[PDB]
């Protein structure tokens, strides 16, 4: 679990969005595993606008933050789950690191701000949904 709170927006993994997120929907994209909903309160976070390929992410299954080197956002094949059929997920960045299903939503940050959130994993890999291209979040 986990979300980004920026301005009057809440960014979550689309597969973990609540009834309230869908009732206050701003934008969603199944191909990216992202959903953005509106909030009444002003958010705590700031978004990176950069091309960093190193950062630190929060791993809830270890209660720890880990440093990572990650690939540029790209189209990556993701196997079927209870939430999606087998498909290509776009704007996804991979890194070597630990992840379990409940780890989705953990923030990845660089020196400039929030880069993205955990969205995939397995076998010593972790995948992050990039949010740096969503300029309208600001
Ligand atoms: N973005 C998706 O399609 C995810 C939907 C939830 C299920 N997905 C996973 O990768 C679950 C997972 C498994 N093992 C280790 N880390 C993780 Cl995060 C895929
Ligand atoms: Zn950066």
């Amino acid at each position: 679990s986990g979300a980004i709170y920026v301005g009057n927006y809440r960014v979550v993994n689309r597969h973990l969005a609540t009834h309230n997120d869908w009732a206050n929907l701003v934008w969603e994209d199944s191909s990216r595993d992202l959903l953005v909903s509106s909030t009444t309160a002003q958010g705590c976070d700031t978004i990176a606008r950069c091309d960093c390929q190193t950062g630190v992410y929060y791993c809830s299954s270890r209660r720890k933050h880990y440093p990572v080197s990650f690939s540029k956002p790209s189209l990556i094949f993701v196997e079927a789950s209870e939430y999606y059929p087998a498909r290509y997920q776009s704007h996804l960045m991979l890194a070597v690191g630990h992840s379990e299903p409940g780890d989705c939503g953990g923030i990845l940050r660089c020196q400039h701000g929030v880069v993205g959130i955990v969205s995939t994993g397995g076998n010593g890999l972790v995948g992050f949904a990039d949010v740096r291209d969503l300029l309208w979040l600001d």
